[PDB]
C-alpha cells in the first residue's frame, strides 16, 4: 500500500438535488487536496456508466483560493470545468461556510453565503441520479496541480464544525426559496448511522484514505493527513 494516510468522510445516503453547507477550516501545504464534494458513488467504475460529481477543492500550494469543478462524462473520458475562487482569510487560516446548491437547472457555489460561481447548461443537465456529500484530505501526485508535496508540513488537519443538508423543495422553502433544511450534524460525535469513513485509494493519490484518520473532538470532526504509521491527532481543536 501507500506511504501516507489521508481520510474521506461520506454520507451513507445519496440524494437527488439539494443545498449542502459545511463550516470548515481547511488543510493546506504544497501537494495537498482538502475538499467538500458531491459524488455519485461508483462513478469511478469504467463500465460505461456516467460520472456525476461536483467539487470544492483547496489545492495546497494556494491556500487563499479553492478550485470548483463539475465532473461529468465517464471514467477515462471526463468532462470538467475547473475554475478558481479567492477565499479570505485563507482557507487554512479561518473557518468559512462552504455551500453547494444542485438543482435541475443549476449548480451554485457559495462562501459565507456569497455566490462565487453559478453554472448552467450541459454539464448540469448531466448531473442525473443521486449524489452523497463527501469530504476528503489527500495529496495528489500531479505537482503542476497542487505543488510538490512537502512532507515536512505533516501532519495536517481539516476541521469540520457542522454540516447542514437541505432538501430541494422548489418554491416551498423559507420565503418561497427552493430549499428546506433537512438535517444538521453539529459533530458532537461521529454519527455512524449517517456517515462512513473511507478505506481505499485511487491512482494519482499518494495516500491511502483510512478510517484511522477521522477524529471526533470538542464538537468537530477532524480529517488528518499523516505519514503512514503516524496517525494521531494531539493538537487543539481551533475555536470557531
Ligand atoms: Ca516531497
Ligand atoms: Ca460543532
Ligand atoms: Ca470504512
Amino acid at each position: 500500500a501507500k506511504d501516507f494516510s489521508g481520510a474521506e468522510l461520506y454520507t451513507l445516503e445519496e440524494v437527488q438535488y439539494g443545498k449542502f453547507e459545511a463550516r470548515m477550516k481547511m488543510a493546506a501545504a504544497s501537494g495537498t487536496v482538502s475538499s467538500m464534494f458531491l459524488y455519485q458513488n461508483g462513478s469511478e467504475i469504467a463500465d460505461g456508466r456516467p460520472w456525476v460529481e461536483v467539487d470544492i477543492e483547496v489545492l495546497g500550494k494556494n491556500p487563499g483560493s479553492f478550485q470548483s469543478n463539475i465532473i461529468t462524462g465517464k471514467a477515462g473520458a471526463q468532462k470538467t470545468s475547473e475554475k478558481h475562487h479567492a477565499v479570505s482569510p485563507a482557507a487554512d487560516q479561518a473557518f468559512h461556510t462552504y455551500g453547494l446548491e444542485w438543482t435541475p437547472n443549476y449548480v451554485r457555489w457559495t462562501v459565507d453565503g456569497q455566490e462565487v460561481r453559478k453554472t448552467e447548461g450541459g454539464q448540469v443537465s448531466n448531473l442525473t441520479g443521486t449524489q452523497g456529500l463527501r469530504f476528503n484530505l489527500w495529496s495528489s501526485e500531479s505537482a503542476a496541480w497542487v505543488g510538490q508535496f512537502d512532507e515536512s508540513k505533516l501532519p495536517l488537519f481539516q476541521f469540520i464544525n457542522w454540516v447542514k443538508v437541505y432538501k430541494y423543495t422548489p418554491g416551498q422553502g423559507e420565503g418561497g426559496s427552493d430549499f428546506t433544511l433537512d438535517w444538521t450534524d453539529n459533530f458532537d460525535t461521529f454519527d455512524g448511522s449517517r456517515w462512513g469513513k473511507g478505506d481505499f485509494t485511487f491512482d494519482g493519490n499518494r495516500v491511502d484514505l483510512t478510517d484511522k484518520n477521522i477524529y471526533s473532538r470538542d464538537g468537530m470532526l477532524i480529517l488528518a493527513l499523516t505519514r503512514k504509521g503516524q496517525e494521531s491527532f494531539n493538537g487543539q481543536v481551533p475555536r470557531d
